[PDB]
């Protein structure tokens, strides 16, 4: 089998990217966050904090006839951005452009914090990292992607991300349209639970490429792209006026500046992220003091090639039994 979705990003910037998804009999239809950087299904639901609940479409289990608690199972996950959510759990049935998992842990809200509550684009999270990652307890729980990876074409999942423009997320096939050139394949460590792969190096604009190995993770679930704070200077350090904000919590610039590509290996190949891909707007609404899309990882503790870097290629998730990363330009 193969599926086959569109993703859109939820606002001007490419803040995140929200895909349908199909869910229970008959199909109640959620948009949710692709999340390579995490393991857990959850989505609003009927038993969301009615006060917690502000424009998001919610998840009925009980309006389904194939939904099926699972009986004592809960979850309680935390992200990166200092956001938290939590609840119990059922299974269902899950299509993703037409692709289908049925027995699907869909894990149902009680609880999430603001961050989500803020943001009524966003239905919930389909987890794409690896299960060992799965937060529901006491039976940990497989992803989509795991479900169905025996029953696909070839178990492989691409995440072609657009800048300021819709893309695709395909399951068991590599669509050989969608990218220019080959794809380059690296090798990835599951040890964190994480698509985490070592980049070959850097560059800045028109400069010279530095060959030093960054460790990182592919994280469709991350906006930015987080590298270590000696690349980010280099970078900044070529944008006139650019520095680093405490106050703000990161690297502005003026928005009257034109931002240079910055270049990352993979291998041997190089993908370019174009500058504009690097604006992230305002600081604040009418501010001629911009965000930054490239930001430091320290204190963070890891790398993180978020959508910025990645929506400036074809990237391939292969979820063989000894899984890698593929990147193409595009
Ligand atoms: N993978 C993710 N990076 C940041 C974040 C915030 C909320 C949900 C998922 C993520």
């Amino acid at each position: 089998s193969t599926g086959s979705a569109t993703t859109t990003p939820i606002d001007s910037l490419d803040d995140a990217y929200i895909t349908p998804v199909q869910i229970g009999t008959p199909a109640q239809t959620l948009n949710l966050d692709f999340d390579t950087g995490s393991s857990d299904l959850w989505v609003f639901s009927s038993e969301t904090t009615a006060s917690e609940v502000d424009g998001q479409t919610i998840y009925t289990p009980s309006k389904s006839t194939t939904a099926k608690l699972l009986s004592g199972a809960t979850w309680s996950i935390s992200y990166g951005d200092g956001s938290s959510s939590s609840g119990d759990v059922y299974t269902d049935t899950v299509s993703v452009g037409g692709l289908t998992v049925t027995g699907q842990a869909v894990e149902s809200a009680k609880k999430v914090s603001s961050s989500f509550t803020e943001d009524s684009t966003i239905d919930g999270l389909l987890g794409l990292a690896f299960s060992t990652l799965n937060t529901v307890s006491p039976t940990q729980q497989k992803t989509f992607f795991d479900n169905a990876k025996a029953s696909l074409d070839s178990p492989v999942f691409t995440a072609d991300l657009g800048y300021h423009a819709p893309g695709t997320y395909n399951f068991g096939f590599i669509d050989t349209t969608a990218y220019t050139g080959s794809i380059t394949y690296t090798a990835v460590s599951t040890k964190q639970g994480f698509w985490e792969w070592t980049s070959t190096g850097y560059a800045v604009g028109s400069g010279t490429f530095k060959s030093t190995s960054i460790d990182g993770i592919a994280d469709t679930g991350t906006t930015l792209l987080y590298l270590p704070a000696t690349v980010v200077s280099a970078y900044w350090a070529q944008v006139s006026g650019a520095k680093s904000s405490s106050s703000v919590g990161g690297y502005v610039f003026p928005c009257s500046a034109t931002l240079p590509s910055f270049t990352f290996g993979v291998g041997s190949a190089r993908i370019v992220i174009p500058g504009d891909y690097i604006d992230f707007g305002p600081i604040s609404t009418g501010s001629s003091s911009c965000f930054g899309g490239i930001q430091s990882s320290a204190g963070i503790g890891i790398n993180i090639f978020g959508d910025v870097a990645l929506k400036a290629a074809f990237v391939v998730f292969n979820g063989a039994t000894t899984p890698t990363l593929g990147f193409a330009s595009k």
